[PDB]
């Protein structure tokens, strides 16, 4: 595969249905808020015994360590396989989310740098850290973005070759899968994918441009 | 009052005893993804039908522009009045809330520096930024950190006296109401009320304290 399903619809007909109809291109599903405040986090338990699919929950937790712990829990029980959590608030934050990940047998995926245009003004300037911060703390699964390949090199440079790295930004927001894949070992993408006419298609046609490089 | 619960609760039965049994001294209870999680987004329903009091979402909201609109609609139908957004993401993310909250007709609080340790690695550096940014966009309620009064003066002195500020880190992360509320309008304070033997007691001793100021 080396492709994400993003899961951002809020109605659990439409997710299920678009999710069922792609899922023979991916094998991870990316489920967030939308989805979650929608339909609640039984949606993550039903995914799983439907689909058979992996499931990363896209919490971008950033909270302090006590809460971050607890959000931890409360998603793990729900089923799933692992959580993103943003490591600008700082190493204890990231720490709690280890700790329960290595309670619970699941894995941390640490958001470095952001996509949007936003993440220039604070984010951009501290990833370098928040990567290297990961690395010391012994992180192993890392997000950063499809649209800053450049960027891309750079975290791959700090987190090294047998770290996974996973990017969203293909599509929607202008990145491209082979600029991308070129560093991050599986792209994310959403609406490319559930706003299309044919979701298949277009998850068929990315497939195709993956198999290509 | 000047005090505002944080419901951290996980049990939807324990969360509605103790903020029962605290609510003739608060007006606003902030709920979580600790609760919400576990109980699902019609508890906040339900405390608003139960208890009459203020709702703030305290979902440290961090994503990209699209997934935050999403966020504060689904959060803003579920009844909330507010939600804590963190400034760190950057002048784009936080505008998509405020747009949101203005449709709706509700308010968002923006967070600046947070009140635990880690926060010292990024968040500090970049938090009087993140409190211009807030007043060049129009921000008019903010959050910022118990733990660290000499932060809160100097936020405080950025966002003026015209700008609401409330403020956790008190109790338990040895904040103190006195030296918080010199700057901050109103105390955030969760486990040294929904931990304590008593709560109602807990909160009344907060209160005499607040009161003595
Ligand atoms: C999260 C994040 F931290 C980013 O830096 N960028 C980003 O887009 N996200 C989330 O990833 C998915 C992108 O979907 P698409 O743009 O393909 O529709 C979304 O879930 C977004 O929240
Ligand atoms: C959120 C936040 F952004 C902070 O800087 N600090 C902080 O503690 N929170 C949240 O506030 C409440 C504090 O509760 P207490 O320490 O009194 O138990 C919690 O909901 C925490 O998540």
């Amino acid at each position: 595969n080396r492709l994400i399903l993003a899961m951002d619809l809020m109605n659990r007909d439409d997710a299920l249905r678009v999710t069922g109809e792609v899922r023979e291109y991916i094998d991870t599903v990316k489920i967030g808020y939308p989805l979650v405040l929608s339909e609640g986090m039984d949606i993550i338990a039903e995914f799983r015994k439907r689909f058979g699919c992996r499931i990363i929950a896209d919490f971008k937790v950033a909270d302090i360590p006590e809460t971050n712990e607890k959000i931890c829990r409360a998603t793990f029980k729900a089923g799933a396989d692992a959580i993103i959590v943003h490591g600008f608030p700082g190493a204890d934050s990231v720490r709690a989310c280890l700790n329960v990940a290595e309670e619970m047998g699941r894995e941390v995926f640490l958001l470095t740098e952001m996509s949007h245009p936003g993440a220039e003004m604070f984010i951009q300037g501290a990833a370098d850290e928040i990567a290297r911060m990961g690395v010391d703390l012994g992180v192993k699964n890392y997000v950063g973005p499809s649209t800053r390949p450049e960027r891309l090199s750079r975290l791959r440079e700090i987190i090294g070759q047998d770290s996974f790295l996973i990017s969203p930004g293909v599509g929607a927001q202008g990145g491209d899968p082979g600029e991308t894949l070129r560093f991050a070992d599986a792209i994310i993408v959403g609406r490319s994918i559930y706003l299309a006419d044919n979701p298949a298609a277009a998850a068929a046609g990315i497939i195709e441009s993956i198999k290509d490089l």
